[PDB]
């Protein structure tokens, strides 16, 4: 669909995300154009499940260990399409639990931004 | 105009950006639908002008110095556009430079985005 653009309400989607560490669920997702890598929160993972430290860069500064990285890809089903994004990697968010579709996601189902 | 969505380009504009404290500048800004609110660089401000304190919470956490609110209202035209997007307040960029045009602006381009 076509979503519109307020500055009072966040695009958000329900994605369903299958990490392939446990059974796959929904979350309400940020639509985001300027995160490169898509987040998903560490609520979906099992206590178990090896992740990758890794540095992330964001608007509240520079952090180690905020955000890991997925060691398997993560399967993401969006409500219209039948046929899955599968992201290669992707970031973990252990502090808080931000989920946030990025351009890795929205290149996989030819999401554009459109400016009239 | 159709701009694709692709995590190794950031999708950007030239923006010229009138603070109403110095000369317009055109720079290069990202676009951004998970910025709730426009980012311009403190360079494009005199040294003269009063800024309002202000905390933001972005994937690097929390900051109290690193961003600053405007007092005047920030022009912002577009190449194509003839009408300038008129913000009555966005965020500044008191360190190290980040043109980031959020949903304030992209609403008043009748900005959306497009998933098949
Ligand atoms: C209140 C702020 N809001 C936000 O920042 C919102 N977000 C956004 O607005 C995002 O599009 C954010 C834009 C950004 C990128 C780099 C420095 C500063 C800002 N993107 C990121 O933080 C993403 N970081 C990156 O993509 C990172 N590789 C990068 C390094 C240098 C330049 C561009 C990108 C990611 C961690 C989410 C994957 C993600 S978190 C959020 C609260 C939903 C603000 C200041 C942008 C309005």
């Amino acid at each position: 669909p076509v979503i519109p653009l307020d500055p009072a309400r966040r695009p958000v989607i329900k994605a369903q995300v299958d990490t392939q560490t446990s059974h796959p669920k929904t979350i309400e997702a940020l639509l985001d154009t300027g995160a490169d890598m898509t987040v998903i929160p560490i609520a979906l993972f099992s206590s178990n499940t090896p992740l990758k430290n890794t540095s992330v860069l964001g608007a509240g500064g520079q952090t180690q260990d905020h955000f890991k990285l997925t060691s398997l890809p993560v399967l993401i089903r969006l409500p219209f399409r039948t046929t899955p994004i599968v992201l290669t990697s992707c970031l973990v968010d252990t502090k808080n639990n931000w989920a946030i579709i990025g351009r890795d996601a929205l290149q996989q189902c030819q999401g554009v931004l459109y400016l009239p």
